[PDB]
């Protein structure tokens, strides 16, 4: 290799390493330095940042020395240990994306029953096991394959995994580290998106009908409440209500909360109501029969009158599961419920009639930073790891088809995932972008 090429690769690969080290350090420090970022899902973001910091600092720079020198001059032990660090960190990154996806999946689908398991202690447990499973998966086969075969077939001046020499084995590892994780995460995301728009529609429906209060108030019974009828305490103390609010939110609210904190509290309530419906023998068959829109109209009724109240509408409930909506609408209107809240009752009854949201005027689903970040990091993994996995795919159908130059470039693209991951957080999350900016400006000063 020419000296002109040596300096150029060193500068470009060196700046890439610098951009990767900085970005993942900013991500780790942002979570450390900012309280608003100290959340359960960001424990996984920090864990992912640690894996990407190893890729940037170690893997990238060692790969550069290997390319520039044209051979491996550090010995077989140094080779096998460096391969172990590289594969274990790359797999720990994939396993961390799986932890982010699953946590986000359960927190949206099961907000009540999962956010009782969703502690920083359980995040740390899942993180450690992800790093341990990653090590136990790659490191023993990297170091001991030569001993099971009876020969080290990797030549001196060469560094690669011996068991990956056959393309089908490499394809097997690609199925387990790319194809299956990606299919699992895409399926998890489509469920997360569908649930989010479903839950947002129930929130906007009840916001119109019941009303949203961002400050502590008293309900009809005189108990302290917040949001869309979220009971804080039965205790006749405002400080007891404020303390129960801070325990539920995770911050010193002082009796005032945001719409998103009021939506999170409402989604636990939807889960509590849906648990009741499925446990009630009179509401369970009708709810199972109904579609997503009519399910929300039943939830609306439950939120207003209670479990037994809605169960009192025996003939309307029968007509709704028989798909005779015009008939069900007649019986629902001839009630004390319609007489008290005519505007709200008509809107609910129309929802049961049409099966649409026409009685209300709903906006498209507001994609929150969490959903957007998840989609961005998933697309970042698919984009940067696709070239290498296509190269693996074609190598199974054609022996030595893939040029050495292409393996080299596809490996570099895998590494680029570690560079673009902190960018996904900065583009999607305002709090990350401002903390990254704050930290960079603070470092520039002094
Ligand atoms: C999920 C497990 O991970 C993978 O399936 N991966 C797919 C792409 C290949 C990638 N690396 C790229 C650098 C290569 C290299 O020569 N590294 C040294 C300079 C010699 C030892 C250090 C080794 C292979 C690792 C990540
Ligand atoms: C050489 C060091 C580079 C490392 C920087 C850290 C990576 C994070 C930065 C990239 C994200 C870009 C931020 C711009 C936000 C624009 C928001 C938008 O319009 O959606
Ligand atoms: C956080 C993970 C650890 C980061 C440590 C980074 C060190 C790895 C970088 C590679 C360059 C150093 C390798 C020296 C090889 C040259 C010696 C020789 O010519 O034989
Ligand atoms: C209760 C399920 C057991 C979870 C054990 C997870 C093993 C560690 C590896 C991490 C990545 C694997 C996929 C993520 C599963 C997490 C699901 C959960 O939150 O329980
Ligand atoms: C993502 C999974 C792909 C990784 C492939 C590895 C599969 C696991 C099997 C490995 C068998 C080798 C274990 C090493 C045994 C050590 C023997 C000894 O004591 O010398
Ligand atoms: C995200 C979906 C992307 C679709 C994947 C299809 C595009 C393939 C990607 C390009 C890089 C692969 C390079 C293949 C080189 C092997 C051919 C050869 O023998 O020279
Ligand atoms: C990540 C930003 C870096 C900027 C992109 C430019 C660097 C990538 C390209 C350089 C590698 C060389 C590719 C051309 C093939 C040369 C063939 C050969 O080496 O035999
Ligand atoms: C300061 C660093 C300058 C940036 C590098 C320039 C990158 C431009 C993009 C195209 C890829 C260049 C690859 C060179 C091919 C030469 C082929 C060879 O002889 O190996
Ligand atoms: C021309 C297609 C572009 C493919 C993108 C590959 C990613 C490049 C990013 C990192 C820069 C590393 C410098 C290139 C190393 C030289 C390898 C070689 O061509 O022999
Ligand atoms: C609120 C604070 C956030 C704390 C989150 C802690 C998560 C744990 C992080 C991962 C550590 C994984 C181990 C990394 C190995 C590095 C070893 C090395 O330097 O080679
Ligand atoms: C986990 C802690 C790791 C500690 C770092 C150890 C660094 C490894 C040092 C180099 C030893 C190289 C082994 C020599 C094998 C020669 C084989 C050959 O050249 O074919
Ligand atoms: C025991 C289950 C009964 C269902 C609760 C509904 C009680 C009806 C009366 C009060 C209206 C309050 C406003 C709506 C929010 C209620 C939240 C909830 O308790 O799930």
């Amino acid at each position: 290799m020419e000296t002109v090429e040596m300096v150029a690769i060193a500068t470009v690969a060196g700046l890439l390493s610098l951009a990767t080290v900085t970005g993942n350090i900013l991500l780790m420090l942002s979570i450390k330095v900012n309280r608003q970022l100290q959340t359960v899902n960001n424990y996984f973001a920090f864990s992912l940042a640690c894996a990407d910091l190893i890729i940037g600092a170690f893997s990238m720079n060692l790969y550069t020395v290997y390319i520039i020198m044209g051979h491996w001059a550090l010995g077989a032990l140094a080779c096998d240990l460096a391969l172990a660090l590289d594969y274990v960190a790359s797999n720990a990154a994939v396993m961390n994306l799986l932890l982010i996806s699953f946590d986000r999946y359960f927190s949206v689908t099961r907000p009540l029953s999962y956010r009782a398991k969703r502690t920083p202690r359980r995040a740390l447990l899942m993180i450690g096991l992800a790093w341990l499973v990653s090590f136990v998966l790659w490191a023993p086969a990297i170091l001991f394959w030569q001993y099971l075969v009876g020969e080290r077939t990797v030549l001196a001046g060469q560094c690669y995994i011996q068991f990956l020499s056959q393309p089908i084995i490499t394809f097997g590892t690609a199925m387990a580290t790319f194809y299956l994780p990606v299919t699992v995460m895409c399926t998890l995301y489509w469920r997360i998106y569908r649930e989010t728009e479903n839950r947002a529609n129930i929130f906007e429906m009840l916001r119109i009908d019941e009303g949203l209060r961002l400050k502590i108030y008293k309900d009809t019974e005189g108990y302290y409440t917040i949001g869309i009828g979220h009971l804080l305490t039965k205790s006749p103390s405002l400080n007891a209500a404020k303390s129960e609010l801070d325990k539920a939110i995770g911050r010193n609210t002082n009796g005032v909360i945001t719409k998103d904190e009021a939506e999170k509290l409402f989604n636990q309530d939807v889960d509590a109501a849906v648990r009741g419906i499925l446990r009630n023998a009179k509401l369970k068959p009708v709810y199972d029969s109904l579609d997503a829109v009519r399910r929300a109209a039943l939830i609306n009724m439950v939120f207003q009158m209670g479990e037994t109240g809605v169960a009192g509408f025996t003939n309307s409930l029968r007509m709704l599961q028989q798909k005779r909506w015009d008939e069900a609408a007649v019986n629902l209107a001839k009630s004390r419920w319609y007489n008290q809240t005519p505007n709200r009752a008509k809107r609910v009854i129309t929802t049961f009639r049409t099966g649409t949201w026409d009685a209300y005027t709903f906006s498209l689903v507001k994609e929150k930073a969490a959903l957007r970040t998840l989609s961005a990091i998933l697309l970042a993994f698919i984009l940067t790891w696709t070239p290498y996995n296509i190269m693996v795919l074609v190598s199974t159908f054609c022996k030595d088809c893939v040029p050495e130059t292409l393996w080299e470039l596809g490996y570099w693209l895998c590494y680029v995932n570690a560079t673009i991951n902190p960018m996904c957080y900065a583009l999607c999350n305002k709090a990350f972008r401002d903390t990254f900016r704050l930290l960079l400006l603070a470092r520039w000063d002094h």
